[PDB]
Parts: C-alpha cells; structure tokens; sequence
C-alpha cells in the first residue's frame, strides 16, 4: 500500500493544452496547444525537448508513439501529421477527416491508430501500409469525442461520444459488439479503462456533471461520482494506484478513492479549465499530468 503524496513535479505556463502524453520510457511529456504549437518537455529536468509549429488551428489530439520515435497529432484543419522528434522530421501529412479530430489512439503492438472525428467515425490506420485506411467505424450519431483500446485485449477498443453512449468495437467487425448507453444525457466527453484484469470495468465523463463506471460484462453502471461543478473534461483510472483522476471546467482536479470512489483530493492546480490528462503507462514515480487553459501541471502521486 502507497499513502498519497502530491508533489508538483514540474509546471509550464503556456497557450491552451488540448492534449497530453507521456514517453514510456523517456522523461517527457507531449502537449499539444490550441495555438498549433505543439511541445516536448523533460519535466525531470525541465528542459524543452522539440518545439514544432504544426499548423495555425488547434491541435486537439497527440500521441507518442515510442517505438517508431514518433508523435502523431491531429488538428482542427482535419489532419493527421506525424513527427519524428528526434529530427523534427515530418513523416506524414494527410486529412484524415472531413471534420475534427478529436482524439487519437495506439495499438500497443500492431501499427494501427485509431482517429474519432466529428464527422460521426472513428477510422483505423496502418502505419506498415503507408498510413492506408483499414477500417471506418460507423454507427455513432454524433461526435466521437475519445477512443481507447482494450490494454487487456487490444484488438477491441472503445468510442465515447456525445449520442450519450459507448461503443465497444472489435478490429476488422463492421458492427459494434454492444452499445452502452450511458443516461449521461449531455454526451460522453471521455472514456477509458480499468487497467487490472481484477474488474472489466471503463468510465466516462459528461458535461452533465457525472463520472460513471461501467462493467463492460453486465453493462451495467457500477458507481456515480459526484462532485464537480461544472464540464467533466476526463476521467481515468490510474494504472498502478487504486484512484481515479478527473478534471472539470470548474478549474480542479479530483483524485477519487477507485473502491470506496469517495474524493480524496481536490486540487485547484491555478491555470483555469482542465482540459486533458496523461498517466505514465508503467506507473513511474505514479506521474500523471494535466493540460489546462494556461499551461500545464506534472505531479508525483506518492
């Protein structure tokens, strides 16, 4: 057991964050701003590592991907660009959809990314293919807002979007294989899931002010958590402590108790809205680091 120790690893100010990542195995964290900058920061040493220009509009979504020394970001001008960041190098450079890209994922051991867009899909691509398209997924009725892969089985994944419901889908199957629905009348902002085989659970935020946990067994809702004041931007489940991290509109982050889900802590981290949040995939120093309005925030949980 690990008694609950904040401490403010590193903290920049700058434009809007609209996404957020962490290195694997680097000491680094990818921001990617609503000014079209995107950033790499050693936050150990709190050094920049690359800055890049990317485009004139919003760049919602980024990702590392690690294993090919990569980043992958999607802008509001409907494109998919990836970097090499240690050269700076761009790799590609198409649009992706006829609408926003609102979140990107990574398949942990095949070469396919996943891309949700405003334009109703989330679509796969195939970096070992030159970057083909493979799949779209159809069958949401409004944005989809997050996606994220099974880290027990990823050749499943899960769609959040604002029709108010979740969509679990298998690689290479045109129809979902369910539809939870979520009551979150406002829309789904954010999924994610448990990452311990111990719960098949996932959990969602809503601008209806609610975080609910799903078992995606019995599709059922297994808890509510109550708290925030205004838009629930995200909600995740730490992949080594037992809580959960939300972040609001209303300014704070919430560190919520993931069995008895009772809040733990409320952080006021100073930089306005919270918009995304990042956790170090293996649990290193239990990092986890958040973009705001002005800039963003890297913590050590204990």
């Amino acid at each position: 057991s690990m008694k609950l120790d904040i401490k403010k690893t590193f903290s920049n100010r700058s434009d809007r964050v609209a996404g957020i990542d962490f290195h694997p195995t680097e000491p680094w964290v990818l921001t990617t701003l609503y000014s079209g900058r995107v950033e790499i920061w050693n936050y150990e040493t709190q050094v920049e590592v690359r800055s890049i220009q990317v485009t004139e509009t919003p760049v919602r979504a980024g990702k590392f991907i690690a294993r090919k020394n990569w980043i992958i970001v999607g802008s509001d001008d409907f494109r998919i660009r990836v970097f090499n960041y240690n050269t700076g190098e761009k790799v590609v450079d198409f649009e992706a959809h006829p609408d926003y890209i609102r979140s990107i994922a990574v398949h942990p051991t095949k070469p396919y990314v996943l891309s949700g867009s405003d334009d109703l899909t989330v679509k796969l691509w195939n970096w070992e293919n030159n970057w083909a398209l493979e799949q779209t997924f159809e069958g949401h009725e409004h944005f989809v807002m997050c996606v994220a892969f099974n880290p027990k089985d990823p050749s499943t994944f899960a769609s959040g979007c604002l029709d108010r419901t979740v969509k679990v889908w298998s690689l290479g199957q045109s129809t979902p294989n369910f539809t939870l629905t979520t009551g979150q009348e406002r829309g789904v902002n954010y999924v994610d899931y448990y990452p311990l085989p111990d719960k098949p659970y996932m959990i969602t935020a809503s601008d209806d002010l609610t975080i609910k946990i799903w078992d995606y067994q019995t599709k059922s809702c297994v808890a509510t958590l109550e708290g925030h004041m205004s838009n629930v931007s995200f909600a995740v489940f730490h992949p080594t402590l037992p809580i959960i991290i939300s972040g609001s509109e209303d300014g704070t982050l919430k560190i919520w108790n993931s069995s008895t889900y009772k809040v733990e802590k409320t952080l006021n981290v100073g930089l306005e809205r919270s918009w995304c949040i990042a956790t170090h995939p293996t649990g290193r120093k239990n990092y986890i680091a958040s973009g705001f309005d002005n800039g963003f925030t890297v913590l050590s949980l204990g």
